[PDB]
């Protein structure tokens, strides 16, 4: 029981780490969804600056 | 004990679910990170293009 609970606790420990990582990574993903979009926007804003400078 | 083992399995189960969800967001993060990277690479190419056009 103690080891089964220990496993539940170790698994809970890992779970919490994974949960924290899931949120951290998901939140970093969201940051990167937004950043990938901001960089995409920079690609377009830059294309417009290129177009402006091109004109 | 049966419950503790069950909890070890449920928490391990959840860990595995989180590992798959974490890998899913981590891999999707790699995709978004890579997209951010690609968008940043293109952004830099465009900045470089701005520099070319600016020059």
């Amino acid at each position: 029981l103690e080891r089964a609970e220990e496993r539940a606790e170790l698994s809970e420990g890992k779970c919490a780490e994974l949960e924290e990582e899931l949120k951290t990574v998901t939140n970093n993903l969201k940051s990167l969804e937004a950043q990938a979009e901001k960089y995409s926007q920079k690609e377009d804003r830059y294309e417009e600056e290129i177009k402006v400078l091109s004109d």
